[PDB]
């Protein structure tokens, strides 16, 4: 269940991390961070086993980088950039 959050400093810093992670690959070239826009979605990732309930969180962000928009799926327990693809601006 992806719930919607507000685009504060934490959301802006999550998009900065994703842009810097895609920059590590060099696939999209040198991307410069601009802004994470709305909507930003958050979902709780529960553990599959063990004595801890919450494993981490997954974020779906719309980020501008190099004056272009990209969709970024991020997991933070541990930090993973699962998806980064050009995106059309949402309604």
């Amino acid at each position: 269940e992806y719930e919607i959050i507000d685009i504060g400093p934490f959301t802006q810093n999550l998009g900065k991390w994703a842009v810097d992670e895609e920059n590590k690959i060099g696939q999209y070239g040198r991307l410069t961070f601009n802004k994470v826009i709305r909507p930003c979605m958050k979902k709780t990732i529960y553990e599959n086993e063990g004595f801890r309930e919450i494993k981490g969180y997954e974020y779906q962000l719309y980020v501008y980088a190099s004056d272009k928009l990209f969709r970024a799926d991020i997991s933070e327990d541990g930090r993973k950039l699962l998806r980064f693809n050009g995106a059309v601006p949402p309604p």
